[PDB]
This record gives structure tokens, C-alpha cells and sequence, in this order.
């Protein structure tokens, strides 16, 4: 009977609100690796130097790629779920009861929205295979660059290793401060996303060639007025310790304060990277759960052939229309935000 019938998005509009979360966060640490100031100097190590500029080109690319490919990818698949309202809308215009086969009607189109569900599902894979790809390519690169700083670490005297260590707690503090703004902008899928940027470090080279390597960071827009005033005030502290932490390790091992600065970096776009590619799996699964819920649907529309049973279904069909312009509003939204958080601007106080 029709009281079991679910023509919802189901958890389509919490999947894509979960998905922006990580992929807007992504685009932004993306203008940060584009954003940083390129390592010029060849007045160190040659070894190394070769090491650096290469993991620093080699992250830009990846940068460029998922700003300007990835996000259209994405910028697709949401569009095809406005585009599916749209035809939800449609059945619902359908059930103006002037039609006297007004339920065979129905059903076939029903059963028609199965199938584009179907097309969405497999779309959806596209993109999540494509990730996927990127994921495999990233997490070695990122981990033979860690092995090179490492090794070099585990050379240092103690009071190295100490200021090294300083370094990468506070790095680890300043990630978790950024999430906790990221998410007070994002206000779950409803906020108008903004971060900024401005130099919050610096490493002093050996003694003219690029007198100081300036280290780039994320910042809150509003210092006052961000709804994680705490967060805010966090990493407000700890990009002050940051400085001071650099300019005590690159008095001895400058070269290794730039490579720590550029991995820092790298960390957060790889793991949102990571993130973006994990809540994406089960976006082609939850297009495949509509898909299947609309072909069962169908020729139990179909059976509706009395007043009260075709009154029924106008009303089932009227409250999953409306569940799916609210959804149409939520990706509205998040469509918004990707075409405006693609600039990173400056912030001044």
C-alpha cells in the first residue's frame, strides 16, 4: 500500500552539507599552498634545497587542480541534484487531478525519475573514483617528503629536536583552531563561508638573495565578531608562539624551519583531501537508495485507482516535493559559497 512509499531525498541534503564542509575548508587550503611565497634561495644546502622547491612545486599542481577541475566536478553533481527537484516539482504539478489516468501517468514518470537517479548515481562514482586516484597519488607524496624531514631530525642535538618538536605541536594546535572557525563560518550548510590570509612567521636565511622565507596562514575575517571567539583568540596566541618558535630553530637549521613551514601546509590539504574523498564514497550509494526507493515506488502508484487513493497519493507526492526544494535551497547555498571562497583575501589590522 502507499503509506510505505518514500519519495524523499533521504539523507542526500546532510550527505552534500557534510561534503561542502571539507571540500570549501580543501578549496581554501588550496589557496594557501597557491597563496605561499615559493623558495628562491640557493645559498643552502643543495640537497635539500632540490627537495623542497620540488614537493613545493609538486603540491601546487595538486593545488591548481582540485581549485579549478575538482570543484567544477563537484559544482556538477550538485546541480544535478537541483535539476532532480526540479522534476519532483513536475509530478507534483502533474496531480492537478484534471487527468482521468492521472495514476498510469504518475507511475511512468515516477519510474523516469528512477532512472535519472540512476545516471546521477553513476555520475557521482566518476567523481569519487577520480579522488580516489588523487588520494593514492598525495598520501606518498606527502609521506616520502615526512621520511626526508625526518632523517634530518634524527641528526639533531636535543636543544634542535626540542625547537623542532615546539614547531610541530604548534602547527598541530593552529589545525585544530582553523577547523573549530571553518565550522562556526559554515553554520552546518545555512553560513556564507569566508577565511583570509596574512603572514603569521618568518625564517631569517644565512647571510642579497631572499632575505626571509615568509610563512602564509589562515585567518578568521572578522577578529571580533566570528561566532569561536575562543578559537579565534587561539590562534591568535599560537601564530605568536609560531614566529618565535622558527626564529629560535633557524638560527642553526634554517633550511629545515622552511621544509616544517611547507609541510605544515601539505598536512592540511592532504587531509581534507582525504576527508573530501571519504564522505564522497557514499554520496553514488545514497543516489542508489532513491533510485530504488522510486522503482518500488511506481507500481504501487500505479494500483491507486479510486478518489481517496489518488487523494492519498497527491499528498505523499505534495510532502516530498517540499522536502526537495528545501534540499534545492541547501545546495542554493552551497553552490554560493564555492564560487565565493575561491579567493583567499588578506586580512589587516
Amino acid at each position: 500500500n502507499l503509506t510505505s512509499i518514500d519519495l524523499s531525498p533521504q539523507t542526500l541534503m546532510a550527505m552534500h552539507i557534510s561534503i561542502s564542509s571539507q571540500a570549501l575548508l580543501n578549496q581554501s587550503y588550496s589557496n594557501l599552498l597557491l597563496s605561499q611565497q615559493l623558495l628562491t634561495s640557493q645559498s643552502m644546502d643543495p640537497g635539500l634545497t632540490v627537495k623542497i622547491k620540488a614537493y613545493q612545486n609538486q603540491l601546487r599542481q595538486q593545488a591548481q587542480v582540485f581549485k579549478q577541475n575538482t570543484v567544477a566536478e563537484l559544482i556538477g553533481l550538485y546541480t544535478k541534484a537541483s535539476n532532480f527537484a526540479a522534476l519532483v516539482n513536475a509530478v507534483n504539478a502533474l496531480y492537478s487531478t484534471e487527468d482521468p489516468q492521472v495514476s498510469q501517468k504518475g507511475a511512468e514518470m515516477v519510474a523516469a525519475l528512477s532512472d535519472v537517479a540512476q545516471h546521477y548515481q553513476a555520475a557521482a562514482q566518476a567523481v569519487h573514483t577520480q579522488l580516489q586516484a588523487k588520494r593514492e597519488m598525495l598520501e606518498p607524496l606527502m609521506g616520502n617528503f615526512l621520511n626526508v624531514i625526518d632523517a634530518i631530525e634524527q641528526g639533531l642535538n636535543a636543544e634542535a629536536k626540542q625547537q623542532a618538536q615546539t614547531i610541530a605541536e604548534l602547527n598541530e594546535a593552529i589545525a585544530k583552531n582553523i577547523q573549530s572557525i571553518a565550522d562556526a563560518g559554515f553554520k552546518a550548510g545555512e553560513g556564507v563561508v569566508q577565511l583570509g590570509q596574512s603572514i603569521v612567521a618568518a625564517v631569517p636565511l644565512g647571510p642579497s638573495d631572499q632575505a626571509s622565507y615568509m610563512i602564509s596562514g589562515i585567518q578568521a575575517i572578522s577578529a571580533g565578531a566570528s561566532g569561536a571567539q575562543q578559537a579565534v583568540n587561539e590562534l591568535k596566541a599560537n601564530y605568536a608562539k609560531l614566529a618565535v618558535a622558527y626564529r629560535a630553530l633557524a638560527t642553526a637549521n634554517a633550511l629545515l624551519s622552511v621544509a616544517k613551514s611547507v609541510q605544515a601546509q601539505a598536512q592540511l590539504f592532504v587531509d581534507t583531501y582525504v576527508l573530501t574523498e571519504q564522505r564522497m564514497a557514499l554520496l553514488p550509494t545514497e543516489w542508489g537508495k532513491v533510485a530504488e526507493a522510486y522503482l518500488t515506488a511506481a507500481p504501487i502508484i500505479n494500483q491507486a485507482g479510486s478518489a481517496a487513493e489518488i487523494k492519498q497519493a497527491k499528498q505523499i507526492i505534495s510532502l516530498n516535493a517540499e522536502k526537495w526544494q528545501l534540499f534545492s535551497k541547501s545546495i542554493d547555498n552551497a553552490k554560493a559559497n564555492y564560487a565565493g571562497n575561491n579567493i583567499l583575501p588578506e586580512v589587516l589590522e
